[PDB]
């Protein structure tokens, strides 16, 4: 159905280079992302480009793109590993004060009901940040919210 979009994300694929690998990937996403699958696909890979060489500003705004391709395109079983293991990857380089605004922006999408164990985990280490940060006002807030998610977590 879709032939196009497939192989000019694996066309864009390879590229070794970040140099317009970024360009050509938007290519594939702005034919209309309808399904979101590979529209999805194609702002994965722009993000492990984008954080790891240098630009974060520039990262943030498709990070947030992703998270649209949450409740419609993508089911969240490889949405949930998608951004664990992009956040794994920004937690052993970056910092805290490159990590804590990709853990709050992500729960500000997961607005979400069904979500228990992709909602609790974000929010589990979220409220572990805070306690390096000294911002135990609004940890308390995040500890309200995980007590009240149960009433083997409640530990």
């Amino acid at each position: 159905v879709d032939l196009e979009n497939q192989y000019y994300n694996s066309k864009a694929l390879k590229e070794d280079d970040p140099k317009a690998a970024l360009s050509s990937f938007q290519k594939v996403l702005e034919l209309e992302g309808e399904k979101g699958e590979w529209g999805f696909k194609a702002l994965k890979q722009m993000i492990k480009i984008n954080f790891k060489l240098t630009n974060f500003p520039e990262m943030m705004n498709r990070y947030k793109q992703l998270l649209t391709y949450i409740r419609s395109a993508v089911t969240r079983n490889y949405s949930e590993k998608s951004i664990n293991s992009i956040l794994d990857y920004i937690s052993t380089s970056k910092q805290m004060d490159l990590l804590q605004e990709f853990y709050e922006t992500t729960l500000e999408a997961l607005k979400d009901a069904k979500n228990d164990r992709l909602w609790f985990k974000t929010n589990t280490k979220l409220g572990k940040l805070y306690l390096e940060r000294e911002e135990y006002g609004k940890l308390q807030k995040i500890l309200r919210q995980l007590h009240q998610s149960c009433q083997t977590q409640l530990l």
